[PDB]
């Protein structure tokens, strides 16, 4: 019995500005929790709490609005499943599909579809809904862009024995 | 008891070649075995099957030698746990800190990483010992060096609780 479940991670006021494609992302995303609602297909919130619990920074990014009755996951770390409910919190929805958008690409939402792959979850990555900003290391610069593509890249190939990994944008994924 | 292991991944005749900075990532791993063997310390080699079983391409590359009672995980995905030994053969030695080389960087060694991370291991990426290859998606190239220097940004801030994750070059790490 296939349950899928939309996981919007870390899509707060302070974590989204500046990054990669910002307006359209948060955009998609936002459209995408309105389908899943619409086909009463559960969204599970995740918010980092180190971005300053309680304040302004901390809470969903506009135009992102939660609805009476979704759960919200806090956690500490990158990985949503670490010191965290979510698992006890998926477990209570039967959820065996996750559907992940989010940022950032390549810090929580990198280490959560990993886990959650890890785990056992079939997952889908939203292409166009998640980002993250530029960066550079060891003398090169990476941008937001190339870190979106190069995840995208990456996930599209993703395979474990007896578990489903799907790539697709917001408006074609299965719900 | 901390116990050190260093594990070299998919290392192969196959999937080095053409690599970012082949002969040198290949040269420092090389070094790190001989480094590992002479302290002592267990090295567990890992060889992805796919790459083509009986066939030369999925011997090692040169120079890399494996030496006698040094452990040999065979696998089929990109994460060197999913259905392998893997975890038995670790167990064995009793390892709580895992020191990562290996290829590619952007798929066996990060799927693998982050594994390790989630079921509890200690793990040091060693940084001048992975590599990839030049890639390009959604109308963006991403060269295998950028991936390499993003692939060691990620790893430097990746943390768990309770955990220890360490980044450093081949030279530098303790064993
Ligand atoms: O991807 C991410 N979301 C939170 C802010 C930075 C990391 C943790
Ligand atoms: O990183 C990797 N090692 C093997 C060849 C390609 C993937 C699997």
């Amino acid at each position: 019995p296939r349950r899928t479940v939309v996981l919007a991670i870390d899509l707060q006021a302070g974590v989204t500005p500046g990054c990669f494609d910002e307006e359209g992302v948060l955009s998609r995303a936002a459209a995408l929790v309105e389908r899943a609602r619409a086909g009463g297909v559960p969204v599970v919130w995740v918010h980092h709490d180190p971005v300053g619990v309680g304040t302004p920074e901390w809470e969903l990014a506009a135009p992102l609005h939660r609805a009476e009755g979704e759960p919200l996951v806090r956690k500490n770390y990158r990985d949503s499943f670490a010191d965290t409910t979510l698992r006890e919190t998926l477990d209570e929805l039967g959820a065996t599909h996750l559907v992940i958008t989010g940022a950032q690409s390549d810090f929580a939402v990198r280490t959560t579809m990993q886990r959650a792959a890890a785990e056992g979850y079939d997952v889908t990555l939203v292409s166009d809904a998640h980002t993250t900003v530029d960066t550079e290391w060891e003398g090169v610069r990476i941008s937001g862009e190339q870190i979106v593509a190069h995840t995208n890249m990456y996930f599209s190939g993703l395979r474990y024995p007896g578990q489903e990994f799907v790539i697709a944008t917001h408006d074609h994924v299965a719900l």
